[PDB]
């Protein structure tokens, strides 16, 4: 994916993942941990 991609922390559970995977993680985490 060496083109354009950022990774950030999950405000709910505190994990680092790419922009697509993190948005989904924190969305599902806002419900369950
Ligand atoms: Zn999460």
């Amino acid at each position: 994916g060496s083109r354009q991609v950022t990774k950030v922390d999950c405000p709910v559970c505190g994990v680092n993942i790419p922009e697509s995977h993190i948005n989904k993680h924190l969305d599902s985490c806002l419900s369950r941990e």
